[PDB]
């Protein structure tokens, strides 16, 4: 539900981003509930607010969107 | 290369479709590569080779194509 | 509950000691509480199921008790 | 080989040590060798290297070291 989760699987985003490539907001979703350790939740984390998570981070310019719906790390 | 391999990393891709829902095949391969311990290989596993094995279980009822090219778990 | 459970989760307890090389008992049933896809459960199975399944896994030849209490895989 | 690669592992080492609970060096190590990108390294980190940094954290107040060898979390 809040930035403080989101900031503290930032370095799982990164890890996913860097070991598969560009993905799609669902599949990072999907893939962060099982990968960030239930303590630090994420478990209450609802798409939308990792939407905005992602795009903050794309507009920094630590992530690329990229056409048709995919984040890529830079 | 061989299908003992494949057949050993079978589970890593059901998981991993379990969990993240329908993937391309150059996900689930990049995917294996790291989720499959290196011991069991699958370094030596091409992308056609994966491509021939996951058809031979969509052929069986295990998995789903998916026009446009994704698969998924039955 | 079940030994299918217990049968679909063997490669995960298989990498796992391939992985990391030998592991306590209750090291091995967080682990796999994390690792086994919810779907197949596994959230269900007790640490006296697990011991039990380990035991027939060290009594056949598939892995290696060692003294102390942790298991290696053969 | 460097405190760089240690730095970027660090949020790993703390998921670990969350999800399982304390561990002991040689299994951070081997934990580490599977979970940190290849991208990032790590595969050049000696176990001195990883038992320094470790020894850094639980000076400060990080990690608690705990007799007989192995690392919890704080």
């Amino acid at each position: 539900k809040y930035e403080l989760t989101l900031q503290r699987s930032l370095p799982f985003i990164e890890g996913m981003l860097t070991n598969l490539g560009a993905m799609k907001l669902h599949k990072i979703h999907s893939f962060l509930k099982i990968t960030v350790p239930k303590d630090w939740g994420y478990n209450r984390i609802t798409l939308q607010q990792l939407e905005g998570y992602l795009n903050t981070l794309a507009d920094e310019g630590r992530l690329k969107y990229i056409a048709n719906g995919s984040y890529e790390i830079v």
